Parts: structure tokens; C-alpha cells; sequence
């Protein structure tokens, strides 16, 4: 028993981080097979970032202007190309530590682990969710750009995020591994608006099921509700609307606990209108929305990986 | 910016987990050099655990009764011995992946990362603190015994915890790597009392400094206090008393932020007496006590590891 915000084991990703330098800018790259992936703003100076013309900046760079370092191992760049907002550096050495892997573009509300790196070296690992406004609430200092987010499926690493930017509000934005930003953001140092950060309802419900499984039952009430009535209350509290797909994904948790999804929704509704009244749930005094239904099942069943 | 409950990267430990079987009991072992470490209750059946006589049970075991598996790699046991509550199995193969390492016995309030494993395979990693009553609030299912807790110092892994038991209250107990339990607990399935779980005050203060560094300043008040006056209030709320050693360890955070430790103590005192009033700090509605002062510095400065 017990319930923790658990990250994936990071060993398979640790072996893929390198340091990429171009001019005086140093960040992190991801070395898979014979390609290194990194943010294209490695070719920018601090002044360039206010209004960069990436095509024009990239024209004055040759293969030998990119220094890629894996420990004290020097990789030779034999080709480079820009794909959307990432640079692909072809090197002469395939990474012997290349895990089995796949690039995935995730949806808001999904969760992943971030391996925070500086100078190609791992600093720590934590779990987070892609917010509905396409930001993440990370922990990133200068130099962390190119750190990656990932999930593990048995022996397979799914890379879903590469860190690019901190917004002036203190939240973080980045791309998938094809270089397409999540959200409306661009790799320019300019004021950029994020939208409303709503709460991920299907994740809150999953975490309430985790609570019941672990013995926290006080919030279970006498009421039920309908999906329209719940969604009417949810939207007033800046909660994401629940759909039938969400009800379907929660089915295994409803079966294991004997609590109908709509019954759990009526419990959540009372919590939104009456608050927690100084109570806690799974050691939190706020409703937690960074566990997906699959996260809960994984942690409550003991799934392992390569 | 941003602040996250960050675990250490787990790659160096992943390479040291094996599966240990004896009879019908399977758990995890830690393979370092040519020794495997595991909980001695691997030699117990489920009935033995009610009242085990370990010396007597161990007499009916020979080297070949212990099966140790690292992937599909079979290790040969050439010697075994009991040291306190851990078994030391000497195998014929040194682990080629042995990191540089050291066994440490930690103090309550210190933090470490746990690599939760099942059948010798990593499941996830999370950060936690040794509670003042010598339990940890972990996430562990059956089969997780022998999972280890650790810290990293550059290239050096410090192993500090091995999981042994879940108490009937749902909290977790274990040993250092010399087999000595943390706390008054024994490896017997019997009702065992844990004492009061107090809040780790010096960690709460460190996290308040992290908040100020990251822009959460609302709780900073007009008052100051003394260490005796604060400790008088702290003890009423089941907070650990603060000592001068604690003030000393917080010195670098006081210097960076310009806020005297005793001033921060008076802010904490008002929070204890008046509550948060629906406010949050670093996204939490409770005072968080699982960051040490060193954790805060590490995360706010970007320390990295091998
Ligand atoms: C992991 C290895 C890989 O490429 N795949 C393809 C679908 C995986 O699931
Ligand atoms: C890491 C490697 C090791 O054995 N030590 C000794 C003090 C470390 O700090």
C-alpha cells in the first residue's frame, strides 16, 4: 500500500544524453542511433533570441561548428538539418546504448517523466502532466534546454517532450521530437500568452479511485449525478468536461472498487462545492490531477520494465 | 524556475538489482561486487513470518538453495551468511556494473530516492524522507521487499535503505545495508507500534526558502521570534524542535534571500496558528517537509551527477 508520485526509471534515457555546443551556447542533446536531436536555438546568441531568423542564422553554420560531447567522448558531426524547431545532427558513431524507442506526440492531460539535465549530465527525474493549455509546470534552470520527457512501455522508451523555453510566467514549453511545439508557442524570447490552466478531471477521478483502494474513503457521499449535471458544475470551477471516452477509460477502476464512475463524480462535485474542510486525501489537501487512470493501475498492480 | 519533488537518476542502481529466490519466496537483491544483499526473510514461508527463528531456519539452507537471477543471467552462490537482518550471498561473478558506492546509515528527516522493484526489475522511482518515528511513507506492494533507497554524490551511490516490512498501519519499515533496522521494528509479522509522526521543521523552513526564491512571498509577515518562543509553539503542533545546528545548516539560504532564519520562523509560526486560509505555497496547501536544506540548494543550483 501507499501512493506516491512515481517517475519512470531513468537508466535507459541517461545513456542517451549528450552535450551540444555551437558558438558559446551549450545545452543538451538526445543521441539515438547516429543522430543527435537538440533545440534549434542552440545556434542563437542571447541577443538573437529576441527576434531570431533561424534559416539565416543556420546558413552561417557548418558541420564543424557543432561540438557534441558524450562524457569525454567526442562525436563527429557529418551532417545537419533543421526539422521544425529541432536540429538533427548526424554523427559518425551510433550510440551503443540506444534503447528500443519510438517518438510520440502526447495529448494534454497525459503524464510523463522528465530527466532534467545540465551539460549533458542528469540532475534529477520527476513526473508531470502536460497541462490543458499545453504548458508543463516543470523545474528547469538555465542550461536545461534539450532535457527530454519520456514514458516506458516494458523495454520501449517513448520520447514525447523536449524542453525549449521558460515563459515569463514561470511555466515551461517545448516540442515533440519532430520539433513541433506543443501549443501556440514559438522559440522566440517574447511575451507569450498561455490560456486558462484547467484541472484534468479524468485524472482527479483516477486519483480518487486510488484513494479508495488505499483506504481513504471519507469523501464518498450518498449522492449520484449525471454527466451533464456534473459537467455543468465542473465548468464553473475551471475543470475539463468529462466525456464518455473518459468514463470508458475509468471502467477497470470502477470494477475493482465497486464504485460507479457517476457515483464518484457526485462525490467530486460535493468536494468542489464544499471544499475539503481541512481534511486530506492521500496526504494532499488539494485535488491532484497528475495521475492518469493508467498511472493508477500501473502503481497499484506493480508493473515493471526492462 | 519551478520546484518539483525530484528523485535522483536511477541508472546506476538499476544495474544492481537482481531477483533472489529461496524455496517459494521471491524478492529483490542488491548485487555489488561479488555479494548479493537481500532481506533475511527470503528464507521464510508465509507461516514462518508470524514467529520466525531465523538461525534455526537458516540451518536447513545450503548455498544451492538460493537462486539468484540477473535478467536471464544465473549467478552461482558459493557462500552465504546472516548479518543482522540481511543475508549476504557470495556469488561467483562480480557485477560488471558495480557503481562506486558506500553504505550509510541516515538520520530521521533526511531524504533519499527509492527504486521500487518487483522480481529484480525496476518499477518506478520516488523521493521520500525518513520520518522522525523511523518509518517511511512509501509505495510498496507484495514482492517489493529488498528494494533500496539511495542518494547520489557526483559519481558515488550511497545506499541507505532496504525495504523489509509494511506495518499494519500502512507505513513501511526497513534496514540500513548492514541489516540494522531503522527504529524499534523487527522482521516478524506482529502488531508493532510506531510513535508520533512529527513534522520535520528544518525541512519545512528550507521549503519556505525555496518558495521565496521561486516567487511565493505572501506568507512573509512583519514579525520575528526567538528560538525558545518558536519551539514552544512548534511542540504544540507536533513539530520537531529547532536547534542551533538547524539554524547553521539554513545559513546559505538565509544569505541568498536576505531573510533571517528567525524571521522565517516567525512566518512559519503564524502559518501554524492561522493556517493557510485557502492559499497555497509552491502549489501545495500543506506545509511540505520532504525537502532538506541540501535538496533545495541542489535543485535551485542545478547540481548534476555521473
Ligand atoms: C518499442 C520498440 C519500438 O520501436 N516499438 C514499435 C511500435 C515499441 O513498442
Ligand atoms: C564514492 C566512492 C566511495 O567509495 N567513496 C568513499 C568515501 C565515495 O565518496
Amino acid at each position: 500500500s501507499g501512493f506516491r508520485k512515481m517517475a519512470f526509471p531513468s537508466g535507459k534515457v541517461e545513456g542517451c544524453m549528450v552535450q551540444v555546443t555551437c558558438g558559446t551556447t551549450t545545452l543538451n542533446g538526445l543521441w539515438l542511433d547516429d543522430v543527435v536531436y537538440c533545440p534549434r536555438h542552440v545556434i542563437c546568441t542571447s541577443e538573437d533570441m529576441l527576434n531570431p531568423n533561424y534559416e539565416d542564422l543556420l546558413i552561417r553554420k557548418s558541420n564543424h561548428n557543432f561540438l557534441v560531447q558524450a562524457g569525454n567522448v567526442q562525436l563527429r558531426v557529418i551532417g545537419h538539418s533543421m526539422q521544425n524547431c529541432v536540429l538533427k545532427l548526424k554523427v559518425d558513431t551510433a550510440n551503443p546504448k540506444t534503447p528500443k524507442y519510438k517518438f510520440v506526440r502526447i495529448q494534454p492531460g497525459q503524464t510523463f517523466s522528465v530527466l532534467a539535465c545540465y551539460n549533458g549530465s542528469p540532475s534529477g527525474v520527476y513526473q508531470c502532466a502536460m497541462r490543458p493549455n499545453f504548458t508543463i509546470k516543470g523545474s528547469f534552470l538555465n542550461g536545461s534546454c534539450g532535457s527530454v520527457g519520456f514514458n516506458i512501455d516494458y523495454d520501449c522508451v517513448s520520447f514525447c517532450y523536449m524542453h525549449h523555453m521558460e515563459l515569463p510566467t514561470g511555466v515551461h514549453a517545448g516540442t515533440d521530437l519532430e520539433g513541433n511545439f506543443y501549443g501556440p508557442f514559438v522559440d522566440r524570447q517574447t511575451a507569450q500568452a498561455a490560456g486558462t490552466d484547467t484541472t484534468i478531471t479524468v485524472n482527479v477521478l483516477a486519483w480518487l479511485y486510488a484513494a479508495v483502494i488505499n483506504g481513504d474513503r471519507w469523501f464518498l457521499n450518498r449522492f449520484t449525478t449525471t454527466l451533464n449535471d456534473f459537467n455543468l458544475v465542473a465548468m464553473k470551477y475551471n475543470y475539463e468536461p468529462l466525456t464518455q471516452d473518459h468514463v470508458d477509460i475509468l471502467g477497470p477502476l470502477s470494477a475493482q472498487t465497486g464504485i460507479a464512475v457517476l457515483d464518484m463524480c457526485a462525490s467530486l462535485k460535493e468536494l468542489l462545492q464544499n471544499g475539503m474542510n481541512g481534511r486530506t486525501i492521500l496526504g494532499s489537501a488539494l485535488l491532484e490531477d497528475e495521475f492518469t487512470p493508467f498511472d493508477v493501475v500501473r502503481q497499484c498492480s506493480g508493473v515493471t520494465f526492462q
